[PDB]
Formats: C-alpha cells, structure tokens, sequence
C-alpha cells in the first residue's frame, strides 16, 4: 500500500530528543546571587530609587529587575530552577547591611545589600541621586505622595514590565523590536510614566537586552517567574499588566503556525493546490507535534530551546508561501520580514484573501433557524 | 493463498539483531582522558585562546572540542556512554595543574590540565600564541571587548558547531563534505568569524574529521552528547545554533527514504508501474521498519550501526530508480551521486517530475466550501 | 610530570603536588641529589643498594 510510504520525523526527532538517558549540564560562570522574600522589600525600595530619579542611570536596572524577580521567586524556587535548567550554580546569599560613609562633610547612614553583582557604591550613588530628585520634586510641587516615592510596592514590578515587553520581542534575535518595546511602553503605562520621571522605557529596556544577552539563564529564570507570577490567585492593576504582557510574549517566534490557522480559518482557496496538497501530511504532523507539546512551546523560541526548530514550517515552500500571501492580502503581516520562496503562490493567496474582505455572504445553515422568513425582509 | 507466501527478512534480521544474548565489548586503545564538570571553564578557555589566534595551529581543536563536550557531558555519562557502547575505557581523571617556565628569559605562571591525549607543552604554546595575538589585536583596536577575548562561555560551542556540520556530513564515508562543511559554516557564524580570527573552517573541520577518523568512539560520545544538549530546557543563541546544526544530522545517509516519501506525496505516476508494484510489499517492510526504530534510527548511518543496511532501499532498483527520477526532475538531487539502475523509469518519472510543476490545479473539496460562488469570480 | 631545561637539556622530572613543598624546592632536592650521586659513583666505581 502506497499509503503505508510515511515518515513521521516531526514525532520522531522529539522522541529521540525526550528520552535521552543522558544529561549536560552547564556553568553559568560568576556565582549567582539569590536573594530571598528577606530582602525583597529592600530591592523594591532601590527600583523605586531608580524611578523617582529623572535621568537615571540605568545600567543596573536589568540587574536589580532579575534581582527583584529572584526574590520573589525566592532562594529555593531560584535555585531548584536553576538546577533544572542544567546549570552549576555557586548560590550567594544576599543580606541587608549598614555603611557609614562621608559625603558633604556629614555622617549619614546607609543600607545597602551584599551582592557580588552589584557593587555598595552603586547602590549609595543610586540612592544619593534619587534623594536629590526626591528633594528637587518636593521642593517644584511642595508635598510629595505615595505616587511619587520609592515606597510603592509597585516600582519593580513597572520595571518587570519593561522587561516582559522585551521578553516579548527576544524571538527577532537582536535589539530589533526595541523601538516596539518603547511604543508599547509608551501606551501601556502612560500613567506610571507621569508618574515616575526616572522611567525611561528606551534605558531600561537596553539594559535587560544587555543583561538577557549577557547571562541567558536570567532568560531562563526570568520566564519561570512569569509563569508563577501568572499562575498566582490575584493581584494589583500592575501584576495584571505584567501578566497580560507577559502573555503577550506566549507563541513568539511561531506566528507562521498561527497565520496557518488563520489561513486554513478564512478557507483561503490556494491551500487546495496540487504543491499545498503534497506537503499537507508533514505540515499536519508540525501541528499534531504542537498541540502535543501544549502550553511549555510557547516559550520555546525565546528561551533558546533546542526543540523550537522542530515547530518551523518554513522546510514547507508552497504551504508556508500560501500562509504568507493570506497574511499579507488580510492586511496582518505589517513588517514581517519573512519573505516568501514561491512567488507565484504567494501572489495568488494574497489575491484571493483581498477578495475575501470585500465579498462576503450570510450562512444561515450554521442557526437554528426553522422558519426563515427573513427573504421577504429583503 | 497465495497471498500467504510471504517473508518479512527486514523485521526477521532486525528481531534477530535485537534479540541477542551474547555481548562483544571492545578496547578503546590508550586511556580515555574523562574530564568533569570541574575543568569545564579551564576548556572552554583553551577553545576561546584557539579561537583567538590568527593562524592558528588547529591539530588539537578537535580534540578539545572532545574534552570540552565530555566535560559538559560529565565523567560519570561520559563513562556511562563508553560502557553502554561497549567498550573497555580507562578513564583518566583530568584535573589543573600550574606549571612555571621560562620563556623571553622571565618566569611566568602558566595553568594547564593533565591530559594524556594533549600534552603540557602544547597547551602553553596555545596560550602563547593566543597572548601573541591578543596583544597584537589590543594594539591594532585599542581596547577590548567580551566579544574579542577567550572568556567567552560560547568559545567552546563554536567549535562544536563545526564538529556538528562535520557530523552532518559524516555520512558521505570520506572528507568529501568538507566543501559543503565550509560554506554552511561560511553562511551559519558569519558574525562569529568576524568576532575571531582563528576561527578557520576548514581546519577546524579537518581536524574533527581526523579525530572522529582515528577514534570512532568519539562520534557516539559526540553524538550523545548533542542528544543530551539538544534535551535542554534552553541555551544561549551559539547552544540554539548548535542544536540546529546538529539536528541537520538527523537522517542523514537515509536520503532516499525521504525522497521515496516525497515521490509518493507529489503523486508521481511511475509509482503505479507493474515492476514497482512488485516491490511495494517490501518497500513498505522497511519503511514499517523504520517507523518502528523511530527517533533511534536518524542517527544509524553516522555512528555505523550494524543496523543501518536494513533501511537501505537500493535493494529495490525500480522503486529507486523512480524515486530518484522524481528527485531530479523536481530539481532537489542535486549533486547526489547515487545512480539509477533502471534507466527508463528514471527517465520517465524525471519526465513526470518536470511535468508538476508547470500544471497543478486547485482542488476544491479540500476545503469545506458549502457554497462556491468562485465559479463567477473566473 | 614537569620538564624543563638544565644545563640546556630536556629532561623529564617527577613531582608531588604539594602546596607546603614547591615544585621547585623538589626538583633542586632531585638535582643535588643527581650531582652528589655521580661524584659518589666516580670517587667509588660502583653504587650499591
């Protein structure tokens, strides 16, 4: 039987990939500083210190955002991920400490936290500027309010926005949806942009690039503490937009299986050509392999997993061509700088999905109309 | 019946194979240097001062590239492995030592790891020469930056990148993808060849083909252990590049079982020929065959497995003459050197084959149209 | 194993990784030792156990 011709390489490389009986397991480098639900007021005083600070240095902020984020997954939850992620990890403890220390000729006490990856004169410079926007603010505007201070038990969960929106646009490789992150961050949290004049979308989204570039297991832990913070019974408005953005991240890097849906959704006529028709077996084993997976594939391309290529259809010309053309006439591909490889198909699709929006007729098949006197409403 | 007259050889050699009660377990030759975790940042070091170094020496790098994957692999499944492939290893444990020499007439610290495969004067050259070529390169820029230095954690999975092209192209039995290995390497770590100039293809691919030449109990630990790295939760982008590489591996010396899948879905007319119709039974046996090895049987071809002749379909010359006729004439074989040995039936599905792609027409009842209003748009 | 060059020449040496005893310490103790030997061995003839 001709029919009995198949292989189902999709399943089989992600059989061969899920029961491997031997394991890697990686250095992340520098020891990795886990701080506790202990200090986890403490970092939010320092995000909120970075706020209130109009023209902040944020170098650190990517930093103290994952320290933030450590912290409220807490020392076991980070380093239980951290482990299973693969990695050999040197936890250090972090702790809250006082410095005294003689600036303008006064004495004056600080508190600080013990990390290896951010220095203590960092983290004074950080609160002197801020008390000097703290004073100027309330010197312009005469009394200051919970609004405007470091201690809204929000301020690092605004920069974890910030963060979530670059997680979102990882999947493009490089710092190319920056300027997406700045206009998202710009509608998105208007109102904590009036408020904080430290909250500088383009500075601290440059820096979580720079720190997920540089240490891809902030990568991996940042997205865990998405998904717990996400798997949380409620919270305030600033944990639901962390959560919605967050979201927003979920399927990126695989709009392609997405626009495929939808192509096969409007009934797109090119899906029925004699080249569509021949890689339609292997592009529904592709689809049968996602929804296998389920919901841990939908991070699959911003965490660098291994198993993301296996969810491409791009190794399918004509389909991926006629997906891209019924993208392209419904007017949803906007800049997608995927390029068709068959110009033909895509030309046509992309025809036909115009003359989709345009025509248009009513199914009344699909009520539960008995009597249909609605042809002498006509 | 006649329809009972009937042998299933490829099930009957594969139950035969499978079933064995007796083991061979060979020797490797000399001791096998088995590094751990420990050493893991002192390789990836060796592998960046490699990398570093224009003209650089590359008669090592395969075998550090080696040491660096059985360090990440560990020494307990590394040893595993060796067992499981069976074979008898003395491991070497592999741990840093300091050696002072005097070299320009000055007493200098050099850090080295005791390998009997590698030995102490050709690591301190590596260093030298890497130190000759950092300075120079300082001189000529300035400064330095993480992306020109030896500290990089990806330095040693650039190397493996190039073992995993060179694995990709292992199955052709000789050095003759070396050219195919370079210009994939030329188009993949474009960047990466900017960022180092010792990074030179094709001595580094020659290398590992020597290496896997000599020791053919390195491509199982290899191939293993891209099994292991490939079963991560995520990685870095040089990771990611990694698993993608060697992920091309998959299948590789099975192309016409592939192509056969292809022949069948474009429909291809030969197909139906009385001569390939006697050998559909067959034909199909193996291909049952390997759909019941699944994800194990991608890599049969690059690790000579014994079993790899059974999912040969040469034994079969009509269907393989069709099969490859439909390759040509769709313009994919390309330089495949394999021949036909029916020549009418490669011409005539070739003929076919060309014919498919100026025709095809839209086949309608794919889809769920209840009502087609197309025939007036015509 | 650590191999250097006295007197110009290449020779091999075996040592104790001990961080209270340098390795240097070591192969001078080896190499008067070597020197003592051989003036034994010419104002005697023959070594004994």
């Amino acid at each position: 039987a001709l029919s009995k011709v198949k292989l189902n390489d999709t399943l089989n490389k992600d059989q061969l990939l899920s029961s491997s009986k031997y394991t890697i397991q990686r250095s992340t480098g520098d020891s990795i500083d886990t701080p506790n639900y202990d200090v986890q007021k403490h970092i939010n005083k320092l995000c909120g210190m970075l706020l209130i600070t109009e023209d902040a240095n944020h170098k650190f902020t990517g930093l103290i955002g994952m320290l933030y984020a450590m912290s409220r997954l807490g020392r076991e939850d980070t380093i239980k991920i951290l482990r299973d992620a693969g990695y050999h990890v040197k936890a250090n403890g972090v702790d809250v400490t006082t410095h005294r220390q003689d600036i303008n000729g006064k004495e004056m006490k600080f508190e600080v936290l013990t990390l290896a990856s951010l220095t203590t004169e960092i983290q004074i410079n950080i609160e002197i500027e801020s008390r000097k926007s703290y004073k100027k603010m309330l010197k312009e505007m005469g009394e200051v309010a919970p609004e405007y201070r470091h201690d809204s038990p929000d301020c690092g969960m605004i920069i974890l926005c910030i963060a979530a929106l670059v997680i979102t646009k990882l999947a493009a490789g490089d710092r190319s949806g920056l300027t997406a992150v700045i206009r998202r961050a710009n509608n998105v949290l208007k109102n904590e942009m009036k408020r904080y004049k430290g909250l500088l979308p383009k500075d601290i989204a440059n820096s979580f690039y720079e720190v997920f570039e540089k240490h891809p297991h902030f990568i991996d832990v940042f997205v865990h503490f998405g998904i717990a913070q996400s798997s949380t019974r409620g919270g305030s408005r600033v944990e639901g937009i962390f959560a919605g953005l967050f979201m927003n991240a979920y399927g990126a890097g695989q709009v392609m299986l997405r626009w495929g849906v939808l192509a096969k959704s409007v009934k797109n006529i090119m899906l029925g050509h004699a080249s569509v028709q021949a890689e339609m077996e292997q592009v529904v084993e592709v689809y049968e392999y996602a929804q296998k997976l389920g919901g841990e594939a939908g991070f699959y391309h911003i965490l660098n997993n291994p198993k993301a290529s296996l969810l491409s259809l791009t190794q399918f010309p004509h389909f991926s061509s006629v997906v891209l053309g019924n993208a392209a006439g419904l007017g949803i591909m906007g800049e997608y700088r995927g390029t068709p490889r068959n110009q033909d198909l895509y030309d046509a699709a992309k025809a036909y999905a115009e003359q989709l929006k345009e025509n248009g007729v009513i199914n009344y098949s699909v009520l539960d109309l008995t009597a249909e006197e609605l042809e002498a409403i006509k």
